[PDB]
């Protein structure tokens, strides 16, 4: 046409980026968010957004497959006035490792958990501006931890669960916080 | 406010992400990149592309800014059908460490130095797209370490280097990847 042919260069608007994961394998191309609020889910009538059950996976595993059954509405993320909220739509608990949501002097960042139907915050855009976690070694030599936020379904990890490490869950979202 | 209208919250189309630092201070917002190439500078003449001059930093450092300065012309990162390259457009070397330069047998990352003028395949897609790294248990801890580029300007850090970590480095770059 005129202006369909035209590709827009890069822009600073996208306030977060999105990677969904089963266990250590990338699934999908990265989803880079612009309006405030998305609903990130499983099949295409279950929201507005991310949808998760079109993404053409490699890892066919019977619980990668169990879990993606889990996920149905998933969860929303939305920009609010005091930060950034992760709202859980589905069915089963979800688990949560934001810098942002622990006391800025402890040691090691804690997994949160949040039932169906409950919210958490996310990201604190004050709190990350002027994080220092100086007892935590892997924090300061990681600064980028301060902005990453992860999310598993269905699936705990870290202590008091079986995984350690998010890597081993079966369905989990790495989101990327812009400053903003 | 008034009109109903086809909302789509975000987009798959940006192939990297650009999160500038300063030591262990994230600076300016976070640039998602769509065009085909990116100029990565603190002063170029007649420059269109991504600004570090323009930042206005919190690191008040003098190493900083005297670092800040010698990146110059900078680099151009440019996305290819064979893979994403990085050509050093600056006076002094650029230091890299991606997880597609590297050996899948050894133990841990190296850090690669680039000469001006030269470049270096910083991103293959088909190596990444199912890499392992069986003998580093960091990567397989943090498997986006496979996905994620890091460059320093002027200062190596590592191995060879008194700078054991990149959050050590005065002025630095993380580069995230899509796929393809
Ligand atoms: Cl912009
Ligand atoms: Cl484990
Ligand atoms: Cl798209
Ligand atoms: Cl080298
Ligand atoms: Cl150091």
């Amino acid at each position: 046409s005129d202006s369909q042919l035209l590709l827009e260069p890069g822009d600073r608007s996208h306030w977060c980026v999105v990677a969904y994961w089963e266990e250590k394998t990338r699934v999908g191309r990265l989803y880079c968010v612009q309006e405030p609020s998305l609903d990130i889910f499983y099949d295409l009538p279950q929201g507005n957004g991310f949808c998760l059950g079109q993404l053409n996976s490699d890892n066919k595993s019977q619980l990668v497959q169990k879990v993606r059954s889990k996920i149905g509405c998933g969860i929303q993320l939305t920009r609010e006035v005091d930060g950034v909220w992760v709202y859980n739509r589905s069915s089963y608990p979800i688990f949560i490792k934001s810098a942002t949501l622990d006391n800025p002097d402890s040691r090691t960042l804690l997994v949160h958990k949040v039932f169906p139907g409950f919210s958490i915050k996310a990201f604190d855009y004050e709190k990350a501006y002027s994080l220092q976690r100086p007892n935590d070694h892997e924090f300061m030599q990681q600064p980028w931890t301060g902005f990453t936020v992860q999310i598993s379904f269905v699936k705990g990890w870290g202590q008091c669960y079986t995984r350690q490490f998010i890597s081993s869950c079966p369905c989990w979202l790495e989101v990327i916080f812009n400053s903003r």
